[PDB]
């Protein structure tokens, strides 16, 4: 069960919080939930600015530069990708997270219409992808999304929980969960 082992979310959503001023700020620029970014910030590094993870995922947020920093750098009208150094910059790291967050909703995940559905594939796609969220449903994305709409968010986690190739995919939800009840 991907619940276990438990985790507690008390400590990490502390330090998380710490960080409200940029998530609050980067939230307003970027039409994101400044709580929904804490809880990333929380799952993701406990509030660690500076946490490098072995796959070189970034600060607080953990952001991959060759994956969502391209991303977003793209986004920005940009070549290339972000340094290590901007990435571990705590306003530079959220303010990334957070346009990351909403290249998401606008692009892939586009259509989705459940806003608790939304939310949950958001994260799952977030710490696993977009691709692999929507290959669970469909090779064609828009048949993804028409078949993601007709669940709702409980049936959503049990599908990817069911589908993912990815074991961790469906305890970032949990996590999640177990951060916003924190909050
Ligand atoms: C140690 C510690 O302190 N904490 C760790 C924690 O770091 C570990 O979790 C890690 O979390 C991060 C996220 O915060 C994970 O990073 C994910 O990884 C995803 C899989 O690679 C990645 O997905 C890819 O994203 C690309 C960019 O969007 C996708 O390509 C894009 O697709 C578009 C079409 O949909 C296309 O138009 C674009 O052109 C294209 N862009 C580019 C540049 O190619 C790509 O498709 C997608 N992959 C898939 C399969 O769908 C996410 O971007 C990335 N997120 C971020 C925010 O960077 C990281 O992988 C986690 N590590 C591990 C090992 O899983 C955690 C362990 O899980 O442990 C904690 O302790
Ligand atoms: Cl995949």
């Amino acid at each position: 069960d991907y619940t276990n082992p438990p985790w507690n979310a008390k400590v990490p959503v502390q330090r998380a919080m710490q960080w409200m001023p940029i998530s609050q700020k980067a939230g307003a620029a970027w039409g994101v939930d400044p709580q929904l970014i804490t809880a990333i910030i929380a799952i993701q590094s406990g509030g660690n600015p500076n946490a490098v993870s072995k796959s070189n995922a970034i600060g607080l947020m953990q952001l991959k530069a060759s994956t969502s920093g391209r991303d977003v750098y793209r986004r920005m009208g940009w070549s290339g990708e972000p340094t290590t150094s901007e990435l571990k910059n705590p306003e530079r790291n959220i303010s990334m997270g957070a346009a990351y967050l909403n290249i998401l909703e606008t692009g892939p995940l586009a259509g989705i219409e459940d806003p608790k559905v939304l939310q949950y594939a958001l994260v799952v796609s977030y710490a696993n992808g977009a691709g692999a969220l929507l290959r669970t449903f469909s090779s064609d994305r828009k048949k993804a999304i028409s078949k993601i709409n007709d669940l709702d968010a409980d049936e959503f986690l049990e599908h990817v929980a069911r589908n993912h190739p990815a074991p961790q995919a469906p305890r970032y939800i949990y996590k999640l969960e177990q951060a916003l009840d924190a909050m």
